[PDB]
């Protein structure tokens, strides 16, 4: 418990997260400079039409905007991170880390599939879900 629009304060991090009661809230925590942070920001950029009515995405930067760093550990160069209804949600992707997906994707299905999960899970009150495939 706690264009794509970009938060630029802590504030506005909080906002976004307690004011949405429907969709799932993405948030990219990031390093946006970052080669990898530009890599995961072009396959956001590709589905969130595909996603809009079940998540919303937001993009933030970490060196702008550190507020969360140490609540969410927050030290690699991007950290795409799930909340529904201000409840951080875990997702279990075989990496070992449940917190956050902090390698970029490539795959626009592969993610779409993943945040689907993810809703589908926290709908059911779920706080964790098993990521449709090993990682
Ligand atoms: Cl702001
Ligand atoms: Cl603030
Ligand atoms: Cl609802
Ligand atoms: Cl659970």
């Amino acid at each position: 418990h706690h264009m794509l629009q970009h938060l630029n304060s802590g504030w506005a991090v909080d906002q976004a997260i307690v004011n949405e009661d429907e969709r799932l809230v993405c948030i990219r925590f990031g390093h946006d400079y970052d080669p990898d942070c530009m890599k995961m920001d072009e396959l956001l950029y590709k589905v969130a039409d595909d996603i809009k009515n079940f998540c919303v995405i937001y993009l933030v930067d970490i060196t702008e905007v550190p507020d969360f760093n140490t609540m969410y550990e927050l030290y690699d160069p991007v950290s795409v991170m799930f909340f529904y209804r201000n409840k951080h949600m875990m997702i279990d992707l075989g990496t070992g880390n449940n917190n956050k997906i902090n390698w970029p994707m490539n795959n626009k299905q592969e993610f779409i599939d993943i945040v689907e999960t993810i809703f589908r899970g926290a709908r059911k009150g779920r706080g964790l879900v098993i990521s449709p495939k090993d990682y």
